[PDB]
């Protein structure tokens, strides 16, 4: 008796997964081809007005960040922050239409909740992996210019602390440095105002990063030894290097 009606935060290969779903299952969903940075719920204010607290209607925010206030019809679909423990949003969203995920579709939801560690534990070829990130590389929008940056920052930028690669970059996506660089076991690629890390004891991390700045600047996922980085432009320089200097710290 209850209609469903789908809003689609930033595009990944689990969220062009997500369309594919929704598209095959005739289910009301608005998609406004957003990006990780963009991804506000407000980006779909006029379907909330049109929606919200309509009584037929249950509202799905498939990984939108609450900046307006949600109707009580509104249903949270996230595995980020204090949900990081939570399955991929594609494997919630085909669960609430009572829909068996394929063998490409499950390499979809493990590469998005846990990178190629998750791929390989549901026995994924060389092949798939390298299908899977290609086509998840694609779906986030990098192109060849970041493919670019990437090698030179790995060949220029780069130092081994410890157990931990330390990455100076100009770039904007960062994915293709992950991929050139894996395996690994701790990750830190920073830019002049912005910061990510990847691997072991992310807890650890952010520990460090609520000492500079609010939480609403902080977002993680992927699990115990997932990622947690900094919204772009909401630290300075000088912040970026302190809190890099604290990670580096961890290895001693
Ligand atoms: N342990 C791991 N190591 C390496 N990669 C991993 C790991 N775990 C998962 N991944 C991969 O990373 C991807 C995770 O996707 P998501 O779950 O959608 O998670 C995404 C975003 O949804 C999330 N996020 C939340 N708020 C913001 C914001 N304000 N700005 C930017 N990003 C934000 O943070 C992740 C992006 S982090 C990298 C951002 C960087 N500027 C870039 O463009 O490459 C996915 O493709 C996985 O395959
Ligand atoms: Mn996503």
């Amino acid at each position: 008796i209850k209609k469903h009606l789908f809003l689609l935060g930033g595009h990944d290969l689990a969220m062009q997964t997500i369309v594919q779903i929704l598209t095959d299952r005739n289910v009301i969903f608005k998609d406004r081809y957003l990006q990780w940075d963009n991804a506000l719920l407000s980006q779909y204010e006029e379907e909330i007005q049109q929606y919200g607290n309509k009584e037929p209607f249950i509202i799905y925010g498939v990984e939108l960040k609450e900046d307006i206030t949600p109707p009580t019809n509104y249903i949270r679909i996230d595995h980020h922050n204090e949900y990081a423990t939570y399955p991929s949003a594609l494997e919630q969203v085909a669960s609430i239409l009572d829909h068996p995920l394929n063998r490409y579709q499950t390499l979809v939801a493990a590469n998005d909740k846990a990178y190629i560690p998750g791929m390989l534990e549901i026995g994924a070829s060389h092949e798939e992996i390298n299908l899977i990130r290609q086509e998840d590389r694609k779906a986030q929008g990098v192109i060849e210019d970041d493919e670019k940056l990437a090698q030179e920052a790995i060949t220029n930028g780069t130092e081994k602390i410890g157990s931990l690669y330390v990455v100076f970059t100009t770039a904007n996506k960062f994915s293709p440095i992950c991929d050139r660089l894996y395996p690994y076991e701790k990750l830190l690629i920073y830019t002049p105002n912005e910061l990510i890390y990847y691997g072991k004891g992310i807890n650890s991390i952010q520990k460090i990063l609520k000492r500079y700045t609010p939480i609403s600047n902080i977002f993680w996922g992927g699990g115990i030894n997932g990622f947690i980085g900094t919204v772009r432009n909401r630290l300075t320089t000088n912040e970026i290097l302190n809190i890099v200097e604290q990670i580096k710290l961890l290895e001693l």
